[PDB]
């Protein structure tokens, strides 16, 4: 439960061996429920987008939209338990530093809160960072109480590079997930038939991010 102990005795060895690490009961029921309440309040007050355009119909009232998102800094009114989550994620990662491969983590994104609305949409197979944009670790926290994928779908399926197999991860309440963001971990979200919430942060590697600046391209006027 102390972040350093979880980091050294579980996350570091699990990440270095498998590139994927699942931590259940990360924050406990009380805090997890508070975060759920904050995310549902965001949803109920219209703070999410309308959802990824999945099917563009000739009649636009027929369009199908999928995952909805909102970006959260962690200090907004009504988001402070999400901020607490983000701090706890940061504490874990920082207590791994120097031991997650050869990466040196020096920053992260804001939190991306995602809501799959339960209409049979998921997320196609993809790699989070396929082109060297600086992101080395993906961290996802799940909020869905009593989630059963045989009933509601929504499994996260990862295809770790170099295996004739995949890893199915249920989006279970108070579950934290780490995985390498690059091509080692292509993954997909299978169709969700119930409202499915998750909060993602990506962590940056100092070297990769520093040279991403070059490739991706700040101008000083003359
Ligand atoms: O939610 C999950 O278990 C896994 N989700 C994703 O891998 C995922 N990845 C990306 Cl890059 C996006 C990107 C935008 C919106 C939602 C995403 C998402 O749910
Ligand atoms: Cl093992
Ligand atoms: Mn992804």
């Amino acid at each position: 439960l102390p972040a350093l102990k979880l980091a050294l005795e579980y996350i570091v060895p699990c990440m270095n061996k498998h590139g994927i690490c699942v931590v259940d009961d990360f924050l406990g029921k009380e805090t997890g429920q508070q975060i759920g309440d904050e995310v549902r309040a965001l949803h109920d007050t219209g703070k999410f987008t309308d959802g990824q355009l999945v099917s563009q119909k000739s009649d636009s009232s027929k369009d199908i939209r999928g995952d909805k998102i909102t970006w959260i800094e962690g200090k907004e009114p009504g988001c402070e338990t999400i901020g607490l989550l983000m701090s706890s994620m940061d504490d874990l990662v920082l207590h791994c530093n120097g031991k997650l491969g050869s990466y040196k983590v020096n920053g992260r994104t804001k939190a991306m809160v995602a809501c799959y609305p339960g209409n049979g949409t998921g997320y196609v197979r993809h790699v989070d960072n396929p082109n060297g944009d600086g992101r080395c670790v993906t961290c996802i926290y799940y909020l869905n109480k009593d989630w059963d994928a045989k009933v509601s779908g929504g499994i996260l399926r990862i295809f770790p590079e170099g295996k004739a197999q995949f890893a199915d991860i249920e989006p279970k309440f108070d579950r934290l997930l780490f995985f390498w963001s690059d091509r080692r971990n292509p993954h997909e979200v299978q169709p969700a038939y119930a409202t499915r919430y998750a909060i993602t942060v990506w962590y940056f590697d100092a070297d990769e991010r520093a040279r991403a600046k070059v490739k991706y391209l700040v101008r000083v006027e003359l």
